[PDB]
DNA sequence: GCTCTAATCCCCG
DNA sequence: CGGGGATTAGAGC
């Protein structure tokens, strides 16, 4: 790469579509992380490494552990 | 030096 | 197609 990293600033109102879809859909296709991208004015691989980093920082912080 | 967590590398099927 | 752990990265204590 050429631009090093950006990381972090998500709104708190990404937050409340991102989290309330997670509670529904801890898979989705790219076909549904587009949409979730048009409700947030981001693209689909803003909404990728954020469903990826979710499931990584459960595992890293919970292992296993769920309350749902 | 250490946490916490996003942006990405290499691997898996 | 894209998940999963390792990894590189970034701001606060």
């Amino acid at each position: 790469g050429s631009q090093r990293r950006q990381r972090t600033h998500f709104t708190s109102q990404q937050l409340q579509e991102l989290e309330a879809t997670f509670q529904r859909n801890r898979y989705p296709d790219m076909s549904t992380r587009e949409e979730i991208a048009v409700w947030t004015n981001l693209t689909e691989a803003r909404v990728r490494v954020w469903f990826k980093n979710r499931r990584a920082k459960w595992r890293k912080r919970e292992e296993f552990i769920v309350t749902d």
